[PDB]
């Protein structure tokens, strides 16, 4: 069963969407997303809890499904600890992109599920013997979204997408050198 990690983000995740279901969007969006003047940005959670929020019920659903499905292996197999320093990393480069091209309102986490994708599969790509891969399925699967996304075809940036999956490629880039 998912790890301890994959839980509580998981459940803070459904919190979270609770909460904006109660308060409405914006209210929610006034205390948890990236520091939208400078009057916030010693706030240091917002650097992070943008990831937390979710705008429509396929949003979190399908990023829940993703992040419960690679983060629960990478947890599984690789430990607490990695997931969580991805999850930090690629949470903050990817608000970090799409707040430098589009401002700070946005939520979601797709950042992060694009660097677990983008992890999972490189490292089984160049080291089988890690026991972590992205089987085909899935890397058929994963790819629809990314076009999708990519084209704009579900509503939902491309830059912080990418941002987000150089972190994952990059991570497990290192993980699989001697
Ligand atoms: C024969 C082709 O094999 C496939 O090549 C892909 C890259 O083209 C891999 O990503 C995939 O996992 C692998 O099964
Ligand atoms: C974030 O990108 C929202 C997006 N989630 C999604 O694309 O997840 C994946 C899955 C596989 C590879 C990369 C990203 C989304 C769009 C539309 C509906 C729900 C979620
Ligand atoms: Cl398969
Ligand atoms: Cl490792």
């Amino acid at each position: 069963r998912a790890g301890p990690v994959t839980w509580v983000m998981m459940i803070a995740c459904v919190v979270v969407f609770i909460a904006m279901q109660i308060l409405g969007d914006q209210e929610v969006m006034l205390w948890l997303a990236w520091p939208f003047d400078p009057t916030l940005k010693f706030e240091f959670w917002r650097y992070f809890t943008h990831a937390l929020m979710h705008f429509s019920l396929m949003h979190i659903l399908f990023n829940l499904l993703w992040w419960w499905y690679l983060g629960g292996a990478v947890e599984k197999r690789l430990g607490s600890g990695k997931l969580i320093v991805i999850t930090l990393i690629s949470a903050l480069l990817s608000g970090y992109v799409q707040q430098k091209f589009s401002g700070p309102w946005f939520g979601g986490l797709s950042g992060v599920v694009y660097a677990l994708m983008g992890y999972v599969w490189l490292r089984g790509e160049r080291d089988p013997q890690s026991g972590i891969y992205l089987q085909r399925g899935l890397i058929i699967f994963a790819l629809i979204w990314i076009v999708a996304g990519w084209f704009d075809l579900f509503g939902m940036a491309n830059g912080a997408h990418i941002a987000g999956l150089a972190v994952g490629l990059a991570m497990a880039f290192v993980d699989s050198l001697n």
